[PDB]
């Protein structure tokens, strides 16, 4: 019985940038009031947990990251009333607070408790949770999954149907909600429209599942890799094109191709110049460009406002625009209900000791999302 | 008297950047098929019009400029169907061929025939039908409204209401619909919102029209001409800041007026690092900024796309977003039915040949609108 005391477990330590996890014992305090203590079941490799090893994100260090994840409660802190010790859980990296002016809106949901902006690497209260070899460990945002138990604040986490299978809704927690959202809430993909996805990994995989399930009757996906062109095709791309393979910028080819320009597109990929060629490649006066990707800390992009001044939308979003407590549990009740796969994302499925070999899978290009396995 | 003849009338022609219009005869050939000339009764000067004078605008010169104006049709070419000899008439600076994948969009208005993306100062089949001093004279955007006679295309002129005021109804050709749709119909501002509105001319003061009319709560002007915010405050302003009053950047103080950022910000001056501010200063979650104001030719503008990437909506229009020629005649009803006031931007009225004084107004900040008579 672990409830109410310090719990000894591995987890996957970032003592500094540009180095592998160090799998080792840390030190997991009982929650506090509003707080819910979490075994991990399943948890995936997500491009922005790379970031942080990368210097791409900046988040205070040492660290626990993980942010896209399954697991059952262990325990709850004084006043948690949405979950009970037993329960299926997803964390939410974006919080749902519930009572700050994006919360209330009906179309907002980069709740304003998140820890992404100005990240502290804390719990809500400033504190951490964690120590390692008696240093206090870093938080990410409010999640952090690379751990066999985390502590979550309860705004942080979602219930789900206690008959998921957490090695799949896993990727609920990021990367299908937030692809999948990012067609069908924030773009609102149109029947029969020609969309355009830049970047063809988990994210941009489940973008095109979102599109097509949109109704779009064109799929263009882009892609410097083209093993990434095959799976990309099962899931509904219309045709796939690798800039490298043509003379002229790849903003004109995909112009030329939709006669004109795209009704939609999307960056997923984190670049600063291929967010101005997806702005570019949209159709100059009624064109709808998104951002997803994440490019690296504290760069401009350079970009001409006419493209904007003719019509053109451009936007970003955060987790698919989805309210994360609120849509989790009805997306994994709708996984549940066969409307729509994971498994095409699903390339490799480890043992969480094999984390470093699940991110070199990743760099190499080989993998989509490798799952790991507590 | 006149049909099928060259009429030799007085224009206004640009010969040179950074100098004064000369006001001088011009010879102006009768329309070919599918073209109209107009007599001119009036027509505004807008800062877009200064802008081709400044080189702010690229367009061939030499050229005959004014783009918002109003006048009756003196004779058709062949096939014309859309309007008659003796019509009041609005030309239209942005066509709306009806043919194009933009005219039949929904949500598009900059048709594929417009000479705005890349000017090349002629009627639609490449030439033109000015001369002066026996030399071809550049038309501006299929309008050349700053003539006593003007030919435009068929697509680039609305028949509007008989009994038209078209001292007033000019204005509809660009500064007022230009402000007014960029907020009803572009934003779409929302009953109860906050708005901010950069730049307090004639189309910001239109701008704030169009939001008051939509029902928002607080309209907030911003100007560095303390002078523009009396008329700001009589159309529907809430409340008015000058930039230079603050130790701080406009967009921090925007954001702390607003508890947090505003729901709509709106650029209508024309300048790269207010449309970066107004972008800014709105919520960073859900708010929308549009670009109204008309950038310097081939500059780009700087920015972090993380603005975006946490919900931010950002787009701009040209002519309010509305389909021209569907949209303008259905403004003057909606006018004549005293749906929307056109004098609060009216602040000077000039005879055609005091161009100059008209622009001399405009740029030492004392005009809204100037209309001129001919
Ligand atoms: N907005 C959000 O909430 C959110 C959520 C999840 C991921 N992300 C970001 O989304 C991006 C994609 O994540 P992911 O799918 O896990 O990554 P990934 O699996 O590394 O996929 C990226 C893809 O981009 C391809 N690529 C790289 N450079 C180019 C190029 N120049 N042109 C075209 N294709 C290129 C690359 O080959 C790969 O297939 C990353 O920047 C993540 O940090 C954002
Ligand atoms: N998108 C379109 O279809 C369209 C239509 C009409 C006009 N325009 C453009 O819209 C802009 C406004 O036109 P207008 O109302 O006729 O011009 P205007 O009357 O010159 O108004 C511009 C206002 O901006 C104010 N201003 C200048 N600099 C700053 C600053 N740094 N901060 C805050 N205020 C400042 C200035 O004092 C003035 O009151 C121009 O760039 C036009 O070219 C665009
Ligand atoms: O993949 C989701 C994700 C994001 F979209 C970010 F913007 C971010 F900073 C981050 F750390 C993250 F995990
Ligand atoms: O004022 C309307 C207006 C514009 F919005 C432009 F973008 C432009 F190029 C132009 F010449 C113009 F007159
Ligand atoms: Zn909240
Ligand atoms: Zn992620
Ligand atoms: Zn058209
Ligand atoms: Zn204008």
């Amino acid at each position: 019985s672990t409830a109410g005391k310090v719990i000894k477990c591995k987890a996957a330590v970032l003592w500094e940038e540009k180095k592998p996890f160090s799998i080792e014992e840390v030190e997991v305090a009982p929650p506090k009031a509003h707080e819910v203590r979490i075994k991990m079941v399943a948890t995936g490799i997500c491009r922005s947990d790379d970031h942080v090893v990368s210097g791409t994100l900046v988040t205070p260090l040492p660290v626990i990251a993980g942010h896209e994840a399954a697991g059952i409660v262990e325990s709850i802190g004084e006043g948690v009333t949405t979950v009970r010790p037993g329960d299926k859980v997803i964390p939410l990296f974006t919080p749902q607070c519930g009572k700050c002016r994006v919360c209330k809106h009906p179309e907002g949901n980069f709740c304003l408790k998140n820890d992404l902006s100005m990240p502290r690497g804390t719990m809500q209260d400033g504190t951490s949770r964690f120590t390692c070899r008696g240093k206090p460990i870093h938080h990410f945002l409010g999640t952090s999954t690379f751990s066999q138990y985390t502590v979550v604040d309860e705004i942080s986490v979602a219930k789900i149907d206690a008959a998921s299978p957490l090695e799949k809704v896993c990727l609920i927690g990021c990367g299908f909600s937030t692809g999948y959202g990012s067609a069908v809430k924030v773009a609102k993909v149109t029947q029969g429209s020609t969309c355009a996805v830049f970047g063809l990994g988990g994210v941009g995989l489940s973008v095109i599942m979102g599109c097509k399930a949109a109704g779009a009757a064109r799929i263009i996906g882009v892609d410097i890799n083209k093993d990434k062109f095959a799976k990309a095709k099962e899931v509904g791309a219309t045709e796939c094109v690798n800039p490298q393979d043509y003379k002229k910028p790849i903003q004109e080819v995909l112009t030329e191709m939709s006669n004109g320009g795209v009704d939609f597109s999307f960056e997923v990929i984190g670049r600063l110049d291929t967010m101005v060629t997806a702005l570019s490649c949209c159709q100059e006066a009624y064109g709808v460009s998104v951002i997803v990707g994440v490019p690296p800390d504290s760069q401009n992009l350079s970009m001409n406002p006419m493209l904007l001044l003719s019509g053109r939308t451009w936007k970003g979003a955060i987790f698919g625009g989805f309210k994360s407590k609120d849509s989790v549990p009805k997306l994994v009740a709708d996984f549940m209900a066969k409307k729509f796969a994971l498994d095409p994302l699903i390339t490799h499925v480890l043992p969480f000791e094999k984390i470093n070999e699940g991110f070199d899978l990743l760099r190499s290009g080989e993998s989509i999302r490798t799952i790991l396995t507590f």
